[PDB]
C-alpha cells in the first residue's frame, strides 16, 4: 500500500525552480527535472541539467520545435541517442533557439530508458511517483486561473485533458481533505507556492495531469 503523501524535495531530488520566460521550453524543463531526480538517486549529486541543450539539439528528428514546443519523451530519446546531456552550468538557458552546441566534455548525465504511463490512470501515476521518483507530465495550462494561481489546491472547471504545458510531478498529498498533485513549474519562484502548484488529484484526470506521463532512468 502506497504512502499517503510523497514529496521528493525532502529527499534532495529536486533542483531549483527555473524560469522559462518567453521561450516555450516547458517540455525541456520537465524532461531535465525528471532526469535530475534519477541522477540524484544514482550518484548522490543534485545538478541542474541543461534544458537549453534539449532546445538546441533535440529538434526536428524528435518532433520538437525548441522554443515553439516539444515532448518530454522524445527529449529523453535524444539523451539516450546522444549518450549524454550537458550540465546546465556548462550549457546555460538563454530562452531562445540556438545552434546545437552539445559538448560531451561537460556531460553531467546519461539516460538509459524512459517509461510511459497509461492515459488517465491517476492510480498508476500515484504508484510511479511513490516508487520511481518525479514524473514528467503535461497539463492544460491555457487558463487565466492557472497563471494567477497563488496557493492551495487548484481546480479549474473549464480545464481539458488536452495538455499543452510540460511540468514535473514531484509528489502528492492531502490538504484539508482535498487531494492534490505536487507540481513543479518552470515560471520562477513568484508563480504559485515558490514556483509550485498543487493541482486536484483523483478528480477525473484534472487538467490532463495524467494524460501523458513518463519518467526516465539511469541504469547501472
Ligand atoms: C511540438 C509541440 C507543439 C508539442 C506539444 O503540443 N507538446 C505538448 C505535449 C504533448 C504531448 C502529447 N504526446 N502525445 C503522444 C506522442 C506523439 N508523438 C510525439 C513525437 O513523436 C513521437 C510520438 C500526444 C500529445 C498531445 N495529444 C493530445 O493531447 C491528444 C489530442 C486530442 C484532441 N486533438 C485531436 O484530436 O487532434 C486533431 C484534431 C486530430 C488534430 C488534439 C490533441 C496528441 C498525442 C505530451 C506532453 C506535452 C507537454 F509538453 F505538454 F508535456
Amino acid at each position: 500500500i502506497l504512502p499517503d503523501s510523497v514529496d521528493w524535495r525532502e529527499k534532495g531530488c529536486v533542483t531549483e525552480v527555473k524560469y522559462q520566460g518567453s521561450c516555450g521550453a516547458s517540455w525541456a524543463f520537465s524532461a531535465v527535472g525528471a532526469l535530475e531526480a534519477q541522477l540524484k538517486l544514482k550518484t548522490g549529486k543534485l545538478v541542474s541539467l541543461s534544458a537549453q541543450n534539449l532546445v538546441d539539439c533535440s529538434t526536428e528528428k524528435y518532433g520538437n520545435k525548441g522554443c515553439n514546443g516539444g515532448f518530454m519523451t522524445t527529449a529523453f530519446q535524444y539523451i539516450i541517442d546522444n549518450k549524454g546531456i550537458d550540465s546546465d552550468a556548462s550549457y546555460p538557458y538563454k530562452a531562445m533557439d540556438q545552434k546545437c552546441q552539445y559538448d560531451s566534455k561537460y556531460r553531467a548525465a546519461t539516460c538509459s530508458k524512459y517509461t510511459e504511463l497509461p492515459y488517465g490512470r491517476e492510480d498508476v501515476l500515484k504508484e510511479a511517483v511513490a516508487n520511481k521518483g518525479p514524473v514528467s507530465v503535461g497539463v492544460d495550462a491555457r487558463h487565466p486561473s492557472f497563471f494567477l494561481y497563488r496557493s492551495g489546491v487548484y481546480y479549474e472547471p473549464s480545464c481539458t485533458q488536452n495538455v499543452n504545458h510540460g511540468v514535473l510531478v514531484v509528489g502528492y498529498g492531502d490538504l484539508n481533505g482535498k487531494e492534490y498533485w505536487l507540481v513543479k513549474n518552470s515560471w520562477g519562484h513568484n508563480f504559485g507556492e515558490e514556483g509550485y502548484i498543487r493541482m486536484a488529484r483523483n478528480k477525473g484526470n484534472h487538467c490532463g495531469i495524467a494524460s501523458f506521463p513518463s519518467y526516465p532512468e539511469i541504469l547501472q
